[PDB]
Parts: structure tokens; C-alpha cells; sequence
């Protein structure tokens, strides 16, 4: 039976997610279409999230991903939501069952967590700094503290954003795992930490540079980056030069799709194939 | 680029159209999903036609087919309608362009016409009787009189339905091509005609039998049938026994999809492949 999926969000032209799902469905013998549903684009602009979700239900979609700015807004519209997505307050994956009812999940969390396992298997996790509370920073922080990080300091230009994220995560896990810290002087905090993750767009071609002064890194740090365009960000280059273990941004981006594909289809995805597709774009 | 299509109508479980489009898209190197959008089914029940059409636009469909009960209702909702579909007052094919605008066509007409060319190439067309004005009977009648039939007599249980169809067709072609005739005593009219087409559901397993007494046929008649479940209807069996040339119902059903696929995709469909898919279900 053919598989029909889509992604509801804004500014979706460069998403690698549609190609990953289309190729893997086909590799498993199932014709698969995965449509961008971009509310800045030529088809869905100006439509409400509920309209688009309902449309997917009526027209036989088997699942959706959800991205900015709808990952929090979508929760109340869904029939069921996983406890993890419920506690984070964000859903990136919606499974649509035969009768058009919906279950929300968050594979950004599971995907980053898998990335940590795959790419940082020996990393010291006692104390970690995350720079950036926006984008997928919420899922990243949640994954960090549920995959071994004892103390996470989250810095954002907007201190209130970092504190809000800290409160959400701490409530979800039931301990004071996360503390908001000032972005100014974050270098000193990183220097004392075991690892640091960039969750800002810094490093992308339209946001060149690094979110902090990389001279504060030492060889003993590990460094992670959410940015995967480019794969080798200035931050990760600087970390690698020192001999730091690194976690690049492709791992989360691939694994969120691996986990979503499994949820959408009940098939076991081939990670290496989905990684190949991801890198080919 | 992957292709996304659907069919809006009621009672669509046994449609062979989705499989034909999915297989041909894939045969041409394009992952293709074709969804039933059945307003008696588990996803789209109770939704208005406009809601479903708009949904297709927003979620990136490249085209739709339309069937009962929406082929006339859909016209005013479309941005452009072919002159042929306009004159018949019925659309079965909607091409959705990049900006989400719509062009209506009728490939039931073109499909039956192609069936006549392919299956009745030597047939005498001066005088033809069509039994049934419902279902695709409107498209069939239009095709008949635009592909060489000089006089078409359309009989229906509901005489007003046959007369309404006659008026539509005559207006479309600009001559008195069609006349409504009584269903009672239709045997005498058929006996005097060159050919007869069944456009009722008679012959299907839930409507067994024939729409008229086949003893009125002679070897010189040709006989056509809209029914393709079964392919060899009691009517067509009786015609074949006499040595009549016959036109079975698979030709229209396949060619409407051939022509729609070309319209949806700009690709030249392989008729033999689509016929193979059709017969395999």
C-alpha cells in the first residue's frame, strides 16, 4: 500500500526530510509521497494549522511532520499525544490512523538522544552548556538531560527564553536538571563544562561565525552542533582541530526521520540508506 | 518529482483507477500516490466537495479525478474548464497547477471515444441506441455523437433523464443528434438500429441480467457495454454468440485514466501497461 506523508511548517524548500522518507518507502517496496505543506509557499499560504491538519486527515495522509512555527500549536488539535511530547509541549510527528485520528510524538528528542549514543558514546556528561533555546533547542535540552547530562546550562540572548526552557525541562524530568544562564560571558561557563552544544543558527551561510569564542574550548571538551548546513561548521572545525570529540548536526536530522518513518509506517527503517539520502541532497 | 493524485466521490473501494495511476507513475520513474477520497469512507465522510478540493490544493496534489455524485457540482469551483467539459456540464479530471489553480477536463468522453476507435473501427454508426442516461451515460452519449453517430436514441426508465441528456448533448454539438425514447418497447428500436450501448449497471453481480431482451439483436448489430465487472456481461456474451462486434467496458475505464494521466503529468502513458494493471485487479 502506498504511503502519503507531509511536513507542515514555514520555509521548507531546503528540507531533506521529504527525500529521506520518499526514498526509504520506495526502498521498502512502497511508493511514497512526502509533500512540503509550506504556509509561506505556493499552495498552503495563509491557511490555519487546523485546516491543513484536517485536510491531511480527509485526503488519506498516513502521517505528518510538524515544524516551526507549529510544533507547540499542534498539540491541542491532536487526539492523543505521547507523554514525552506532552511534557516538552512540542510535537514534530503526527501518526494518522485509519479513522483519521491522530497521535503526536517527538522524534527530535529521540533523534538527538540517538545521536548522542551514536556519536558521543564515551562522552563525559556531568556538566554541559547549550547555547540557544530556540529552534529545536527545546528537544535537544530534553534529550540531553534524559540521556545522562546531570547539569545543563542553557544560554540564550533572550534570558527569559532560556529560563522558560529550563522550567519546561525540569518539570518534565522532575529535577533541577537545567538552569538558564546569561549569554554574556558564556565562554567562562563553557570552559568549566564537559561539553557544549550549539543550538543557534550560527554557522549557517546566512549566519556565519560561532555563537561563542572557540578559544575557550580545550581538547578535553566534546562539542555538538545542531547546524548541518554546512556539516562542518566553523565551531566543529575548531573543536576538531583541538582533538575534541564532536557530534555533527546530521545525526539528529537523520534520526528524527528514522524514528518518524518507523512511527508512520511500522517498518524498520534502514539508517544507512536514510543517511545516504540525506547527504546526497 | 513524486506525483500526488486522488479521486473524490462515493463508494470507491473497487475503483481500479488508483492502481492504474500508481503503477504507471512508478513505471515512468516517478513515485506516485493516488488516494481514494471517499465521502462514504473512513476519512472524508461528511465533508463538502469544496473542502476536499481546497485540501488537495493546500497539500500539494497535482490532480484529482472526480466521480459520482460530484462531476457536475465541481464545475463552478474550478478556475478553468475545458470547452468540452463545459458543454457536457461534467468534469471527471482536475489538473492542479503550481499555484493551486484548477483546470477541469472530461476524459470519460475522450476515453469512450478512443474505445470506439480502438474496438469498433469498422462499425456502422448511422443509428445507435443507448440504454441508460445515468452514470457515465452522459459522457458516453457525447462521445458517440462526436465520433460519428448521426442519430442517437437514449432510453432511460426516467424519460425526463433521457430527455435532459438529449438537450445537453444537442446543445453541445449544435444539431439534433440525440432523442429521448421510451424504455418500454426499446427492443423494436434496437432491432432497427446499427448498434446499441448499455449504460445501465445491468450485468453487474448486484444487478444481474440485461437491460433489454437480447433476442432483438442480430449478427449485423454491434454492441457496447459500460459495465466491466464482469468484463464479459450477459449482454456481451449474447452479442458475441451472434457474431456481433463488441465494445467491452474496460476500454473506456482504461482510456479515461490514460488521458487523465497525460493531463496530470505531461507524460505519455503506456496504454498496454495501464491495461495490464486494470486487468490484474
Amino acid at each position: 500500500d502506498s504511503i502519503l506523508l507531509g511536513l507542515i511548517g514555514q520555509g521548507l524548500d531546503l528540507s531533506r526530510t521529504p527525500a529521506m522518507h520518499e526514498a526509504e518507502g520506495l526502498a521498502q517496496g512502497r511508493a511514497t509521497v512526502y509533500r512540503r505543506i509550506d504556509t509561506l509557499g505556493s499552495r498552503a499560504s495563509g491557511q490555519d494549522l487546523k485546516t491543513l491538519l484536517d485536510a491531511a486527515l480527509y485526503l488519506g495522509f498516513n502521517g505528518l511532520n510538524i515544524t516551526h512555527p507549529y510544533k507547540q500549536a499542534v498539540l491541542p488539535l491532536l487526539d492523543e499525544v505521547s507523554e514525552q511530547a506532552t511534557q516538552l509541549g512540542a510535537v514534530n510527528t503526527v501518526v494518522i490512523d485509519a479513522t483519521g485520528h491522530t497521535t503526536g510524538h517527538n522524534t527530535d528528542v529521540s533523534g538527538f538522544g540517538r545521536g548522542m549514543e551514536e556519536g558521543l558514546p564515551n562522552a563525559k556528561l556531568d556538566s554541559v552548556v547549550q547555547v540557544g533555546a530556540g529552534g529545536v533547542g527545546n528537544a535537544v535540552a530534553y534529550a540531553l538531560v534524559t540521556h545522562g547530562v546531570q547539569k545543563l546550562q542553557v544560554a540564550d540572548l533572550d534570558t527569559s527564553r532560556a529560563q522558560a526552557l529550563a522550567d519546561v525541562i525540569n518539570n518534565a524530568v522532575g529535577r533541577e536538571a537545567v538552569v538558564g544562564v546569561d549569554a554574556r560571558g558564556i565562554e567562562d561557563v563553557i570552559a568549566a563544562a564537559d561539553g557544549v552544544v550549539n543550538a543557534t543558527p550560527m554557522g549557517m551561510p546566512a549566519h556565519p561565525g560561532t555563537a561563542f569564542d572557540v578559544s575557550c574550548l580545550t581538547k578535553d571538551h566534546w562539542v555538538g552542533d545542531v547546524v548541518y548546513m554546512p556539516i562542518e561548521t566553523e565551531l566543529l572545525k575548531a573543536a576538531r582541530a583541538l582533538g575534541c570529540e564532536t557530534l555533527d548536526g546530521t545525526r539528529m536530522a537523520i534520526h528524527q526521520a528514522v524514528d518518524a518513518f518507523r512511527l508512520f509506517t511500522g517498518l524498520e527503517p534502514d539508517v544507512s540508506r536514510m543517511r545516504e539520502t540525506f547527504l546526497s541532497l
